[PDB]
């Protein structure tokens, strides 16, 4: 299975735990993604980036060990959007 919009993940970027965050689909006039690389939305903080599949772990099976609780900005408020309403606009 290729990552599709609508897809939940776990996200990584440097500096950050990994995130709940969502493949998006790309904006009528946006800038398009790098190669092999995904608009990905992240909860919480709202912001969209641009990262590829070796960052983005399914959020079903990887909760257990990336969706506990911590006190970076948005976090927990991107743990609640992800478990309630995941696809809702933001």
């Amino acid at each position: 299975h290729a990552f599709k919009p609508g897809d939940l993940v776990f996200a990584k970027m440097k500096g950050y735990p990994h995130w709940p965050a969502r493949i998006d689909d790309i904006a009528d006039g946006a800038v398009k993604p790098p190669p092999n690389k995904y608009p990905i939305f992240f909860f919480g903080t709202h912001e969209t980036a641009f990262l590829g599949p070796k960052d983005l772990f399914p959020y079903d099976k990887s909760k257990d060990k990336y969706g506990k609780p911590n006190k970076r900005k948005g976090f927990n408020e991107g743990l609640w959007e992800i478990q309630n309403n995941p696809h809702a606009s933001y």
